[PDB]
């Protein structure tokens, strides 16, 4: 039971901490599109991620666009499925608004909020969730007046019903640009602004950001990253994947890798025929997977309660 030790978290400085104000790091996976890859998000898959893997929180990636939540809103029951599969598994939870191809955050705002103000209302008074309220601005899209004022809006509505449960902030250029956000903070409490990375991809720079935000006293979660490149293909990098998850374990900043599909693709963990419902072999994990699974609880020690 991982939420009924840490329970309620909370950001103290730039770090997230538990409930007794202990710096604390989430490990875990993300879906892939709930519209597209739903089967493999369920009570089975996620009690077998705890069990066999070790993650400690798991997210539920709504794409908002690209046939997702606004044109078929019955994705949310899979938000639902995997809300009350974590709450029963005692693991935390990440509601993941999923922008992408709608960059711009303030284009779905006013169902965002109607999103938000459900999904607290029904879980707020729960310490597993995490609500993600822009997975990746994206384009000509800016903190300073793009997504500052759309965090300003969606938040205090969660915060109306859920006064303390964390919120992830996306950031400029795919989650990148937490140098913006770092250099004009939002003025609320529990927030943390997110950091995407993939490994054939981004190297030394970002890993600089990341030091030079929290120096700032804003703390980070790396909500989704990948061992491929930032296609989400091109192959795998492991040995550039081992340096990333080093320095992250060595700032307790949680990380969340993509994705739980057998999408036939580098970063996908699972191969074609794997099971939707867990119990994966060997054979059955991806290159990804197998990487992954090994990374899960490599150096990995959560405080112990005073």
């Amino acid at each position: 039971d991982f939420v009924g030790t840490h329970g309620q978290l909370q950001v103290i400085g730039n770090q997230l901490c538990n409930q007794y104000g202990q710096p604390i790091q989430l490990r875990g996976m993300s879906s892939h599109g709930l519209q597209w890859y739903p089967q493999f998000v369920n009570y089975d898959s996620i009690k077998w991620l705890r069990d066999d893997w070790g993650i400690t929180v798991f997210r539920a990636a709504m794409y908002t666009d690209s046939q997702g939540y606004i044109s078929n809103p019955s994705v949310k029951n899979k938000v639902i499925e995997a809300v009350e599969a974590c709450i029963a598994l005692g693991i935390y939870v990440i509601i993941d608004w999923h922008i992408l191809a709608d960059g711009n955050p303030n284009q779905y705002k006013e169902q965002a909020k109607d999103f938000f103000r459900e999904m607290a209302t029904r879980y707020g008074n729960y310490p597993n969730v995490i609500y993600e309220i822009c997975n990746e601005p994206n384009g000509p899209v800016n903190w300073n007046n793009h997504i500052k004022p759309y965090a300003e809006e969606v938040i205090p509505v969660i915060r109306s019903i859920d006064r303390n449960n964390i919120v992830i902030v996306g950031t400029g250029t795919w989650s990148q640009d937490i140098h913006d956000a770092a250099n004009n903070q939002l003025s609320f409490d529990n927030v943390m602004y997110a950091l995407h990375f993939y490994a054939g991809t981004h190297g030394q720079n970002l890993r600089s950001r990341i030091d030079y935000a929290m120096s700032r006293g804003a703390a980070i979660f790396v909500s989704e990253w990948g061992v491929s490149d930032a296609s989400g293909d091109g192959g795998v990098f492991l040995s550039q994947s081992d340096v990333w998850l080093d320095f992250l374990n060595e700032r307790n900043v949680s990380w969340v890798n993509w994705s739980l599909t057998h999408k036939v693709e580098s970063s996908a963990a699972l191969n074609p025929g794997a099971s939707p419902n867990g119990g994966w072999t060997d054979a059955n994990l991806s290159p990804s997977g197998r990487y992954v699974k090994s990374a899960m609880r490599k150096n990995y020690n959560p405080p112990v309660p005073p």
